[PDB]
This record gives C-alpha cells, structure tokens and sequence, in this order.
C-alpha cells in the first residue's frame, strides 16, 4: 500500500497473508476452511497465515494452515489477467474468532463512488522499495468504467474494476496482490494489477468479485 495508513493489530481479521517461505500474497478468508486471492498467485507449497499483524514476529493471534488445494478460475488468462481469481482450501478448518473472521460475499456489484478498505504487506513506496512488517489500509473509491478503460486502453474486462485517485499518491502496489478490496462489508475486489504504483492516471485494477459468486459458492460446495 502506498500512501495508506497502518491499520492496527487485526483490524482487517480477513486479510491473509499468503506465505511460501516469505509472504509473497495477500488474500481474504471467506469461511474457516477457504481463502479468495488471485489466480496470478498460484503457486504450489503454500501456507496460508491468519491473525496476522506483524509478519516477521510472532505476536499471539496467528493461525498457520497449510493449504490442501488451490483451484485457479477455469478462465484465468495470465497475459491479460483476465478472471484473476483463485480459491485455496486449508487443510484443517480455521478457528474463526475477533481477529480471525470471513468476510461476506457480496450480493451485488459495487459502484463507482462506492468508499472501500484495501490492505495488503506491499511496498509502500511508488518510487524505490519498501516493505513494512505491520498491515497497512488504503480508503480508496471504485472508480468509473469509463474513466478506467480510458486510462488503461484496452486491457479493461469486465471482470475488473479500477479504484483510487487518477491524482496518484495512492495505491495497492507490489506484494499486496490477491488481497482484499471490501466494501460496506462486502468483499468487491481483489488486488489484481496496475502500471506501477501510485502514479497519475494510473489506479490500481481489481478483480470484480461479484462477477463469481456462483462459481465460488459451487467450487467450496464440492471440494
Ligand atoms: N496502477 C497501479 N498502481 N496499480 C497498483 C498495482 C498493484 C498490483 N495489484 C500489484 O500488487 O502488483
Ligand atoms: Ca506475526
Ligand atoms: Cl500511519
Ligand atoms: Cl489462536
Ligand atoms: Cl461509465
């Protein structure tokens, strides 16, 4: 997050930290057994970490889960990242408590104007490197259709949406991939891609979560 705020211990309790060795993704528990994130984030040999505050400390209120199974969207194109979604099931059942808490699906797509949460471990420099140990939050709003295939000619499904400030300064970034983006409760987006960080004319783009409810809820309804 660049520009962000940090959120406070376990103030974001669906945000997951994806980890291989080394937090590489973010991503958003959506029940005690299952995490959303982005297809571009598969890889094998993942442990999803929940509770998670400070990543490099241990601090009292993380649950380590391997992950049984990842099941990248059907569609998923990696050039494009068209369909950047992907389901992970842990291995034993999270135990769900303050800190530790799924985040709705939504009912229905958000809209441009509509204020939302994005948080994620990345960079939070738009120029250089900088990764900060504690979670960091970005109030950002969705943003027009129009406004974003405008700044990103031809690369704009419908399966994404752009949010934050044609401005810059603010922005997800690198490293806080397959994280959430939640609206009034509701889990809207999913950090995806974008030309840099930060930089104007140029927001983050997101996967549109409403778009695969239906295929969400049939996946965990069978695996
Ligand atoms: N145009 C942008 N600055 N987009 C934000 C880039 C963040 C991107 N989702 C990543 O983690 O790599
Ligand atoms: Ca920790
Ligand atoms: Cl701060
Ligand atoms: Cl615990
Ligand atoms: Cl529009």
């Amino acid at each position: 997050i660049v520009g962000g705020y940090t959120c406070g211990a376990n103030t974001v309790p669906y945000q997951v930290s994806l980890n291989s060795g080394y937090h590489f993704c973010g991503g958003s528990l959506i029940n005690s057994q299952w995490v959303v994130s982005a297809a571009h984030c598969y890889k094998s040999g993942i442990q999803v970490r929940l509770g998670e505050d400070n990543i490099n400390v241990v601090e009292g209120n993380e649950q380590f889960i391997s992950a049984s199974k990842s099941i990248v969207h059907p569609s998923y194109n990696s050039n494009t990242l068209n369909n950047d979604i992907m389901l992970i099931k842990l291995k034993s059942a999270a135990s769900l408590n303050s800190r530790v808490a799924s985040i709705s699906l939504p009912t229905s797509c958000a809209s441009a104007g509509t204020q939302c949460l994005i948080s994620g471990w990345g960079n939070t420099k738009s120029s250089g490197t900088s990764y900060p140990d504690v979670l960091k939050c970005l109030k950002a709003p969705i943003l027009s259709d129009s406004s974003c295939k405008s700044a990103y000619p031809g690369q704009i499904t419908s399966n994404m949406f752009c949010a934050g400030y044609l401005e810059g300064g603010k922005d997800s970034c690198q490293g806080d991939s397959g994280g959430p983006v939640v609206c009034s409760g509701k889990l809207q987006g999913i950090v995806s891609w974008g030309s840099g960080c930060a930089q104007k004319n140029k927001p983050g783009v997101y996967t549109k979560v409403c778009n695969y409810v239906s295929w969400i809820k049939q996946t965990i309804a069978s695996n």
